[PDB]
């Protein structure tokens, strides 16, 4: 698995458990079209979401959805989602993680991209 | 002023200048209509987007384009651009700052609303 | 002014009031000495901590007491402080914006330098 | 391993590799004592830094060489280097990641405390 989901939670200092992910794909028609989904571990992440046959390259869309999260845990939040695009490229033996750190108004976005 | 754009760039830590950004309101049909574009300024501030009576309860999209502005400062980016979607004016007009810090692989948006 | 500070607050969306500063100089036998100190305002920010002429080259510590600020507000929060550790005026004078945004177990900080 | 640090860089969009990390802890004379150090891992990680045993409560300090991870890969920073400072409470069973990104003028670190 070449694309893996990491999620945090500032306010708590925890892994942030259960999160909504999204991820889409756009296609020929430039719309987005679902590709994968899952929740986020324990760990706060979110494992085979696809395979390197399916992961061809393109524009794809992760979505974090913050707001579920927030206000699951009795929280105020600002953000309907965390929407994260980007091209991926086979520059080579890759693995995408896209991590992100939560807060109700506030978040960060890494990509940790590995050989 | 209602809504404003803040953007710094954490390599050179400055303002980050001339970068483009692209506001949309989801319509009725679902759809993410254009509301507002503009640029930052030399202060990375972006100014001016819209007004008190144009700027309706909604639910609002803040593009940034962020691969342009590593893309003319002669980086490869990760992000095609950075997205920052919200609810605003639901609880009555309120002034929202929206800003972005950079890195070629990463960013944080926050929100300041202020009443 | 040039060394201002700015502080933000990630929970609620909004400056950080009456958060205490204490800077720090390093002197010729290593100790942090004291420099200058004060409170944010209303807007997040504390200005007029030190002038140009006092304001010479040196390692400067800005200690953000994130602390008392989240005790202040009922929150037991991770971090004793966020201290930010910087050469200033190596190469002339320039202006100097030390930015935090807090949340109770995260930080990020920014330095924002122009001349 | 009761404490663990995890460094990324906002940059390259990879671990931040072979980064010093000194800690530190509080004595009862006020002063900061070495308590243990080490180098990141190619996964960004340092592991091994102490045993349930030696990690008693108490205030820590653990200091991530920035300034010469970034000199090291010929990019250049602002800051001398990042302290993350903290009480370390047994408060039941507890393993602490203290998390930085990293980006040459700005950085943040969370804590994520489990069970
Ligand atoms: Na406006
Ligand atoms: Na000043």
């Amino acid at each position: 698995c070449p694309l893996m989901v990491k999620v945090l939670d500032a306010v708590r200092g925890s892994p942030a458990i259960n999160v909504a992910v999204h991820v889409f794909r756009k296609a020929a028609d430039d719309t987005w079209e679902p590709f994968a989904s899952g929740k986020t571990s324990e760990s706060g992440e979110l494992h085979g979401l696809t395979t390197e046959e399916e992961f061809v390259e393109g524009i794809y869309k992760v979505e974090i959805d913050t707001k579920s999260y927030w206000k699951a845990l009795g929280i105020s939040p600002f953000h309907e989602h965390a929407p994260v695009v980007f091209t991926a490229n086979d520059s080579g033996p890759r693995r995408y993680t896209i991590a992100a750190l939560l807060s109700p108004y506030s978040y960060s976005t890494t990509a940790v991209v590995t050989n």
